[PDB]
């Protein structure tokens, strides 16, 4: 200390922290980056809930992006940026429960709300060091303050022998609150106000944050949540108890290892890229958006099926933005249904369809398989293979977003919450994924985060319009528990979405469209009908 | 003494009447014999020739009509009236008519047979909407209608039994088709080219003549108004049938033997049948009648879905098509919520009771398959949306996917198909407006009653009638419903498996439209028989 920038010199509950003064478009942004919040989950703690990290000593640098939790790394189109920009960009490590934090530059006066980002990446992968999750626009065009954290994801996040002391499981969910108990305490260091809290996160992101609303102890820590394109309801987002105990115990296997502490220490021995190597292998089903590892309903951080927590909480302090993207399935297809890929039209067969079904919902019967196929048929065309592509790509994102979100905002809408509801439909300029996928899941994250803004990304100038908007959206829930302008009144206002009217609005380059319905003769079949299909069957 | 109105049938002579249409004279033969008065020992019997007669047979003037229930719901309204019995009932019922041109045509004339609907229970072939003289004055054509037993006396079937072995009432439908074979040319009419066309049941009657080979060679071309042979009401299994003629005999106080059991049938009033022929459904039930074909193994091989499923119809022509509100009629039946006078919002419950008289024979599951799938989800409680889809529920189950079932292995299986949806509604009519177009109310137009300046129709309805008399007559000549004068597009073109075009019947002109309910048909044709199956 002594001749180094005094603006970017933060103590935190732990010690000293020397953040880097970082350039946006507009203007300087402050960053703490790879900031510890846990003792690293290693050797004997793999597995374990975290530990808060042991306070340091000296002036700890804050001015890179640490480890990224070890997991796998995709090859499917090795090289294409539209597979390699949500791979790891920092080593794998175990050591990795690290967070980050960005705010003005210099620090702000007053205190200001907080935002933090869970990342998605189906429980497998993911980091808060992502170029997609640059927090330095939101900081410097709103005056945000913005957290983001690593948790564990696999088997180190999620790997669980129920009711066992060794592998209590959802310790990747711990992994995230403690990052939450890190924002109230700390926080406030930086100028954010920790009675200003909202949660946001996409895909398995938006999953976690649903479960931290459905757990009693992570509801104290946080005041308004953004669920896009995920939920904790659903298909994908949970297992019971029985199947994580069969995954955990196969896997064990797989690796070597035939009591569940004799289980769970062999398992700590072995490498961390043998339980990669293997995690993909423990699924009951050949299946497409479908997760080994994944939060499990233990009784104690779920109580119960998020079904049943969202049928019957009290969330009359809750103010929510829920929404999806166009196509939510269609980049699942491209990674095992076959006839599907990125180099081609995709126009499949009738027959290529009904196995794609088989695959889409792994679960289903042989008669509830059917019920799918005859209602995503297009009678008049029944073997049309652009009508057959884009109904496979329908039931995969139907069955695992679209309608999990349109259920979770009726029933928190049912039970007292705020809720406001977008489908965001404008496809990149720069988006390298082939036209048939539409608007892929995940392609709205950019547009938030204010990328566009980055004049050296060659978006276009309305998109530049846009992802301001976007962010005044985000931004002005965050502040307020309403994304409209108080300023305004030209503009179209974004109404709530209620039972009765089922309102939501459109995102794309045109001024504010407020639609009616959430796909509502679609999801009345798999969220009310499929249900008790498969109870009889 | 007219020479006109004296024809020589292979039975003796007859004497028809001079009537008079709006454009000009026709020739009526009203009351013709065709076979032996089905009574006594010949109750549920099949229907024997009618023996010679000597002297001239005074066929001026209608005949009974086959003995029948008589509707009780609006007592004097002119909705519920004008389908019931408007001759004396009598078992002995047995006639057919003949309208022909005066005078009577040079060439031979292609011939149109009638068969009237009324769920196999009722119906006569003198009932006003059924008045022949309008397409035989108009469009020259040879027009012919026949009674048939309906009820326990045309249907009630102790399966295998020598006295009562089913189907009668559809063998004299056949007796008058031979009739026509063997008579018609003495009119003037051509038993070369023979249509026949009905509606309800009178259009299931036609389709099963389609499925029953005997049939076949007295006919050449078919048309199918808002019913067809396959389907929930058109045919009940012989173990059914066997269920509810014994409950009857039980129900009137007969008691063993097939033999036994007949005769004692056989000893009772017409009236006593009738009291109790409603009563031997298996569910409470709309859209569902107690005695109708039965599935002998005789006149019908199989169940009318196997063998529409595999016959072969290649020398074959169809007509085919449905009104816009096909249920809404049935659900002022006994649907609680329901009413001509009220204009029935009901609400969801009433709604989800309605569905199990609709699909009384639905599982709790298909039930609630039904439902959900015809509940509007942003309107789930809205009273007019619930109203209108339990008449949708019905109308589809019953006839709009029965009838594109139909058309589509028809199609599939080499025969030539025409399909239609008939959308207007009289300005005559005396249902609320609620119903929409209620099954059966095309029938007047295609009779070319509005062309009667007294029944009060409006003008472009009389345009409208004519055109649809073009249709069918042209049909009858051509197997092809097109004017071949007419050279302007649109045309109406043939219902295939591939395109699945069909033409909308307004006063606005043809339009042609591609699925026939498709989405929904695909629900109650493919899905939910493999749901009820496996549940
Ligand atoms: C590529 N990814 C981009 C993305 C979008 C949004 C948020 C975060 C990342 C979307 C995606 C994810 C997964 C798939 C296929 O499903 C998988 C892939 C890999 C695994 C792995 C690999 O070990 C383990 C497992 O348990 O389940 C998996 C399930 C396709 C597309
Ligand atoms: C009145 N009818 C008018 C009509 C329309 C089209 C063609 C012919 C007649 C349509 C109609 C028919 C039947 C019903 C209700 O269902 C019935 C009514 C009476 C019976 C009867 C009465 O004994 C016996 C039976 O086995 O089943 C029935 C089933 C409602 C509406
Ligand atoms: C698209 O490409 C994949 C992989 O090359 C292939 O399996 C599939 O059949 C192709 N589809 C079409 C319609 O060409
Ligand atoms: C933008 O375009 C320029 C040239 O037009 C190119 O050199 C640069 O790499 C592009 N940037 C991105 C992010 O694609
Ligand atoms: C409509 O009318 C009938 C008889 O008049 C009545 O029984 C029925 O309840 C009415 N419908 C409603 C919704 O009240
Ligand atoms: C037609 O209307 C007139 C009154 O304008 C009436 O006298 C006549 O009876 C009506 N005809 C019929 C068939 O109802």
């Amino acid at each position: 200390e002594g001749r180094e920038d005094p603006q970017l010199l933060v103590r935190v509950r732990g010690g000293q922290l020397r953040g880097i003064r970082l350039k946006a478009p507009g203007g300087p942004v402050s960053a703490f980056l790879g900031i510890p919040f846990a003792e690293p989950p290693v050797g004997s703690r793999r597995f374990m809930p975290p530990e808060p990290k042991r306070p340091w000593s000296g002036v700890l640098d804050a001015t890179t992006f640490q480890n990224v939790c070890y997991q796998y790394v995709d090859t499917l189109y090795p090289g294409f940026e539209g597979t390699e920009m949500w791979n790891p960009n920092r080593e794998l490590s175990e050591d990795c429960l690290y967070l980050n934090v960005w705010t003005p530059y210099p620090r702000p006066a007053s205190p200001t709300p907080v935002l933090i980002w869970i990342y998605g990446g189906g429980f497998y992968s993911g980091a808060a060091s992502l170029d997609v999750y640059d927090g330095r626009f939101l900081a410097q065009v709103e005056g945000a303050v913005l957290v983001s954290m690593n948790y564990r994801v696999g088997t180190f996040g999620f790997l669980a022998l129920p009711g066992s002391r060794e592998a209590p499981g959802n310790v990747g969910l711990l992994d995230q609150r403690l990052a939450l108990q890190w924002v109230q305490e700390n926080i406030a260091a930086f100028g954010g106000d920790p009675m200003s809290v909202t949660l946001f996160g996409e895909s398995a992101g938006a999953a976690s944050v649903g479960m931290h609303i459905l757990s009693l102890p992570s509801r104290s820590l946080f005041h308004r949540a953004v669920l896009q394109s995920g939920t904790p309801n659903g298909p994908w987002a949970t297992v019971s108890a029985g199947e994580a105990r069969r995954r955990a115990t196969l896997l064990a296997r797989l690796v070597g290892c035939p009591n569940d502490t004799e289980l769970i220490a062999c398992l700590r021995t072995r490498p961390a890229q043998d339980l990669v190597d293997h995690e993909w292998h423990v699924l009951p089903q050949e299946s497409i958006f479908r997760f080994s590892f994944v939060p499990v309903v233990d009784g104690d951080f779920l109580s119960d099926t998020p079904e049943a927590l969202i049928n019957t909480g009290d969330f009359q302090d809750l103010q929510v933005l829920v929404g999806v993207v166009k196509d939510e399935g269609s980049y699942f297809l491209v990674y095992g249904v076959p006839g599907f890929s990125k180099d081609n039209e995709s126009l499949i067969s009738r027959a290529q369809f009904l196995a794609g079904v088989r695959i889409g919902v792994p679960q289903a019967s042989d008669l509830a398989a059917e019920a799918v196929v005859l209602h995503y048929t297009d009678w008049l065309h029944p073997e049309d293979p652009t009508h057959l592509r884009d109904a496979m790509s329908a039931v995969v994102g139907d069955h695992n977003v679209v309608c999990p979100v349109a259920q979770l905002a009726g029933r928190l809408a049912a039970q007292g919450a705020r809720v406001y509801a977008y489908i965001f439909e404008h496809r990149a300029s720069t988006l390298t994924w082939p036209l048939w996928m539409g608007v892929p899941h995940g392609y709205e994250i950019e547009f938030i985060f204010g990328l566009p803004l980055d004049p050296s990304l060659n978006y276009t100038t309305e998109e530049r319009i846009f992802a301001q908007r976007l962010m005044k959206y985000w931004t002005n829930f965050a502040r307020t528990g309403d994304p409209n302008d108080p300023r305004d009144s030209k503009s179209p206002q974004w109404p709530p979405y209620t039972t009765a009217a089922q309102q939501y609005v459109s995102l794309n380059l045109k001024p504010l469209e407020v639609r009616r319905g959430l796909r509502a003769q679609t999801c009345a079949f798999w969220n009310r009908f499929l249900p008790k299909l498969l109870s009889a069957t």
